[PDB]
């Protein structure tokens, strides 16, 4: 839980599979999770858990603000 | 089968000289393209927009980031996923 | 005459030669010829015509090279 | 010496608390071999919000300065300054 | 045969820029004959340089590629003669 990023401002069509492939460019990714509504539907953010800590500052610089389906993601850390 | 739609982009603000062949080669850089269509007038003219159908849906968010706003004969295209 | 594989390149610095433009635009595909017309007194003018072998080079070249600075002066590409 | 070490050392300020000497070594290594990196701690402590990066080759100094100045580490851009 | 068409003026130099640094930097535009940072009448380096390329094409290439680049925080100002 020290190598995890918060990716907000996600467009409705962004899936976990898309973010994994995107953040994998910053290093091996253990898993991605878009939390689902209390009644099943995705929320508009994901948690991206890297294997290595260095992927965190690398991923932020590399991908912060990148547009997915027109909407720029917002990366935060802790 | 009709999604097909999940893999289609609306490309607007097309210069009249842009051909279906050009868009194909252009959007092929984002992945395999199944078909491209520039709808036709009742006088055969272009309506200044097209539909690009990719094979994989990952190409969709990729083509957008990579081509949206690119100028074709001076006119910047406008890519929309559903339009 | 169906040679619309040709671009106009205005706003040329005095030191831009046909050789330079050929080499510069060759990055967008084979070039048949480049021309800088000379004026009434044998002096080159401030624009050029670049004729491509393939039409696809035109939209490519426009997007790739337009507004690039040669000797500090940005070229102004036009189709017709 | 220790002035030939002063002309091969850069001051890197506006650091995020999370930035470690290791991260900086790897980052500035992209501008050439790095002898040593030091984030000073004071009195307690503590530690400080800047770093000293000592290159082996003086050429790395203007290179790194022009290559890495202003890039964001954990959202905070680093401030490189030569002597 | 005094070719100034293959030489660039590089002004607004930081005092720590050397002829060796400008050589290696401008070499990225093609072979470089010589680089000169002139001296004043008292033998003190000036804050501009002359870069002589072997090929004229390096001129428009170099100044499009390197003009305004910061050396020790100071952007160089390239001018073609």
């Amino acid at each position: 839980a020290d190598r995890t990023l918060f990716v907000g401002n996600l467009e409705t069509k962004v899936t976990e599979e898309l973010l994994f492939e995107l953040f994998h460019q910053a290093g091996p990714v253990i898993k991605v999770k878009i939390p689902k509504d209390k009644d099943g539907k995705p929320k508009q953010f994901a948690f991206v858990n890297f294997k290595h800590e260095v992927s965190v500052p690398y991923a932020m610089n590399l991908l912060n603000g990148i547009k997915l389906y027109g909407r720029p993601i917002k990366i935060q850390f802790r």
